[PDB]
């Protein structure tokens, strides 16, 4: 209302796959995200990139001045989720994130930890969510304090919960709360 918001999200669609597949096969992007050992083609990107692996999941697009500059899935925390993230089966409505800028040009602006606390708050009023969780290796500085700066907070270590470039990585559990 009084300056203009410069970070915003869509639902993703089939017409964005072009960009995953850029994205994903851009040696910047993957060493923080899936890793360079992996070789992304058209069709490992539909099928990745389309699959219902939990029953409610939502992927979104992160726009910077409308400009797409990278990829988030979101999805609940329902059954045997649970026990992948040591987060105590509950009542509350707990959603799970996984996200990636891809457009190195727009690294460390602010952009990701913004992104964080608008969808944050979606999920809040829109979609009676009573906490966000996600599971960022523990030497991932850059992701890790972006969720700090966006209200997350560290409740645990994983240990060995991810193997990224070959590495079994050690991460950690962060919380927002409602
Ligand atoms: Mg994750």
């Amino acid at each position: 209302m009084l300056e203009k918001k410069r970070v915003s999200f869509r639902p993703m669609n089939e017409d964005d796959l072009v960009l995953m597949l850029k994205w994903l096969t851009d040696d910047r992007v993957l060493e923080f995200y899936d890793g360079r050992d992996k070789k992304h083609t058209q069709k490992t990107i539909r099928e990745h990139y389309t699959e219902q692996w939990a029953d409610e999941i939502y992927r979104v697009i992160i726009e910077y001045d409308t400009i797409p500059i990278g990829y988030a899935q979101i999805y609940r925390i329902q059954g045997e989720l649970f026990d992948e993230y040591n987060y105590h089966e509950t009542e509350e409505k707990i959603y799970a994130m996984d996200q990636f800028i891809g457009e190195p040009e727009y690294w460390n602006m602010g952009i990701g930890a913004e992104y964080c606390r608008v969808v944050c708050q979606y999920l809040r009023t829109e979609m009676d969510a009573d906490a966000v969780i996600l599971d960022p290796r523990k030497n991932n500085l850059r992701a890790v304090r972006a969720y700090q700066k966006a209200g997350f907070k560290i409740i645990k270590e994983l240990p060995e919960h991810e193997l990224h470039e070959g590495k079994k990585e050690d991460c950690v559990l962060m919380e927002w709360r409602v």
